[PDB]
């Protein structure tokens, strides 16, 4: 029999973080953002296509009159993997300039590429600029960025889900999980 | 006493559509896709920004190894507004050509800038192009579009929330809100 | 003795069309377009960037009260090869419904992309929609696409120059010349 | 008789730069870019629209075997006008890093939009970045930058032409002229 076991939950080896931990520390987090931004000017910004899923439900979990943003972008070549340098492909459009601007991360590893758009966004003038992220692997990083809000911090394993992709899919799976070698 | 009541809640007249009936409806139609697309090659496209909310819950909610991606549009002025045609700032950079594509929607009324996008997209020969959308305006319709999924009908009330917003406002709220004339 | 031989010019086989003979095909375009745009609402549409230094010889050679614009596009893969389909990178920002927009193209020879883009400036509304270019290589063609102005028809040969690349390179010979084996 | 005189050379009241003067210039500018950027791996980065004449008659000028890119902004809104901050439509493609750039732009009065891309390339780490203009208008400086090439230095006058529009109108003017008041 050749038949298929299409469900991409199927190329899970393992479950780091479940739909209802994530449920959870995203209220947590945006109980907290409500709180800390009360009477503030909140622009969140993600970069596509990751930081989806949590933009979406940090969102809904913060209680303030918030605006939403997005920055696309893509990789120079091989100088994005040294340097965390990207071009923009998607810039956003809210004029940040006086505003308290949260970016919001699907996944910070090397924290290069979020250094990067860190400086470029402070060339805006921004009243304030903070960062969040879901997922931190704090073993990778190569550079000093500091996280404000953080949800899980993980070991580096390869993983997927809650907006991660492999080769564009798994973005879709409700849990962070551990992607099985055989697929990369 | 000048205080304020920054609640984005505050500024909300009704709620036509509840949190869990949203959640119970993007259920309910992710079961529909798994089961429509199983065997296909699935490709979600959505139009930023309003569609982030339902891309994110409804994708999670589609047990299937599919891919996402977005579409940025702008106004080319008083032209858009009676043909629909819209400038592209972001393109999808996913090959749709031979795949199954699911337009997914925040909002369906005049069906004008819907049509004309969908015309765009059948211009790079996907397999099967299909629509979804979490609300739909039927008595504003100005073009004939076949709307495939459909979470809700209603009428045409000024309606912010769940990545609708008006001023770039009111997109995190979790329910589907009659905007109160104050505010607009 | 390892020194170079920088000149652009040193990788050239030969002068197919000479700068002094694209002056004047430019000046002769010119002044039949300005004949025939008179009282007509003119939009230059240049694809970027192969289209740079026609574009701008041309423009200068119409007395008209034209205005210009430009499309940078990018392929999909092996798609845009058989199809011509293109990803739209940066799209024009002048609203085109109601104007005579002329196609301005650095060298045609299949058709196939020119032919998308002719597809969807139409579905834009233009009154008009006519095709330039300097360079033309009729024994390429893959699909029927109508040439109202063409400067010069030439054989298939690897040709770089007035903008025409390899590489990148090449844009800024003043001629149009046929690039030895050497180099590519 | 209600006639009209269509030449946009009829909204000009007095020609700063004749068209003569403006190929001397840029014959001059390019002969000496030859022979600075020898041995360099020079890139030439215009700002569109009205950088494309400028650039298309600079580069032919220059025998070096370089490579041309372009930027298309736009603004923020009350933000772009004081700090020069703007948005990114068009990012360039090619890798800057370790490369020679030369910023060709068509005018440079205030400074600050120029400072602000400035800083945006240096922060893609180029071997080296300079600053070419085919016209500058001194007096209306409000920041500091160094023009490392420069055409012509003018007075504040409302000019159009070479690539400079009013409106989208004007570019392909063959000379820099003044326009007339009644035109704005
Ligand atoms: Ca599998
Ligand atoms: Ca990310
Ligand atoms: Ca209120
Ligand atoms: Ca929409
Ligand atoms: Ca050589
Ligand atoms: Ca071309
Ligand atoms: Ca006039
Ligand atoms: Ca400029």
């Amino acid at each position: 029999r050749g038949s298929h076991m299409p469900s991409p939950m199927e190329d899970i080896e393992e479950i780091l973080i479940t739909e209802e931990q994530l449920k959870a520390k995203v209220k947590e987090l945006g109980e907290m953002i409500t709180r800390d931004y009360e009477g503030k000017d909140l622009v969140l910004i993600g970069v596509l296509k990751g930081a989806i899923m949590f933009m979406s439900g940090l969102s809904r979990a913060i209680d303030l009159p918030l605006s939403i943003d997005f920055l696309a972008v893509s990789s120079y070549g091989s100088s994005t993997k040294s340097s965390g340098i990207v071009k923009i492909i998607k810039d956003h459009d809210i004029d940040i300039e006086g505003k308290d601007v949260l970016i919001v991360e699907d996944i910070i590893d090397s924290g290069l590429t979020l250094a990067y758009l860190r400086e470029t966004l402070l060339g805006r003038k921004p009243r304030s600029l903070k960062i969040c992220t879901i997922l931190d692997k704090p073993e990778r990083r190569e550079a000093d960025v500091k996280v404000d809000y953080c949800g899980f911090k993980i070991p580096d394993k390869f993983v997927v889900g809650y907006g991660i992709d492999y080769a564009e899919k798994y973005r879709n799976l409700p849990f962070i999980g551990v992607l099985k070698p055989e697929l990369y």
